[PDB]
DNA sequence: CCGACGACAGATAATTTGTCACTGTACAGTAGAATATAGATGCGCATCTATATAGATGCAAATTGAGTGGCCTTATTAAATGACTTCTCAACCAGTCA
């Protein structure tokens, strides 16, 4: 991708600050595709004969029930001891 | 007759491509950021300038009131009016008469 910075400062492409082009919305639209079409569909290397997704789906002990989006309110931060 | 070179055919490792097994290495919070400089621009405060004088003064007409200088017939009489001055202002005795 354009604007690539290398794995460290000694390998930084000198054009990285001038050659940047993508916004966060482009990078996510590339990265999500890469994870859904390529990466989860590639071979689990320990096995050699299953995809990562195929091994996940077949590896569930049972199909879990989807949790309600409201019940993810367990994500809300707690203030423990404020007084009325 | 003997030796050298070309045509055609045949066999072959070098080259390239593909497949397969073993492996060094990055994933591990991290370079946008700090520190000088020149150069232009803008707001504020001071430091002059040039204009604008009205009040005071000097002077020169313009009367203005107040001076001063120069030029002029006279003698008798009479009347009138108004004045001034002077003078004067006794009292009983002696001689007639109806």
């Amino acid at each position: 991708l354009p604007g690539y910075t290398g794995s460290n400062v000694q390998e930084r492409p000198e054009d990285a600050e001038k050659d940047a082009r993508l916004t966060l919305r482009e990078l996510e639209q590339l990265l999500v595709r890469y994870i859904v079409d390529r990466y989860n569909q590639s071979i689990d290397a320990r096995m050699g004969d299953q995809t990562r997704f195929e091994r996940w789906e077949a590896g569930l002990p049972t199909v879990p029930v989807p949790i309600p989006e409201r019940d993810l309110d367990i994500c809300l931060m707690k203030q423990s001891r404020r007084t009325v």
